[PDB]
């Protein structure tokens, strides 16, 4: 079951695995910045990681907004998938 507790990071899955790391990164901030201020996007290269990112807002206000109206939001042909990130989410931890 996903994380129910509002979290400042939202968790994306479903992400058009073609999309180099760097430009994955600027057109997220492009399409959530809107949700509210962004104070980090977590990507990675791993072979568990691809096709997902964590997106970190200043306020869990902003997280909360994305998560209930950018949730299917299509991108590079791909409606994202959007949760709550684990509280404490060990994988959050070694990357930010
Ligand atoms: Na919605």
């Amino acid at each position: 079951v996903p994380e129910t507790r509002p979290n400042h990071t939202i968790y994306i899955n479903n992400l058009n695995e073609k999309i180099k790391k760097d430009e994955l990164k600027k057109s997220l901030h492009a399409i959530f910045s809107r949700m509210g201020q962004i104070l980090d996007i977590l990507v990675s290269r791993s072979l568990k990681m691809r096709g997902q990112a964590f997106v970190i807002f200043k306020e869990v206000s902003s997280a909360t907004n994305a998560l209930r109206s950018m949730q299917g939001f299509p991108m590079y042909d791909k409606p994202m998938r959007i949760q709550y990130a684990k509280t404490d989410s060990d994988i959050i931890a070694k990357m930010k």
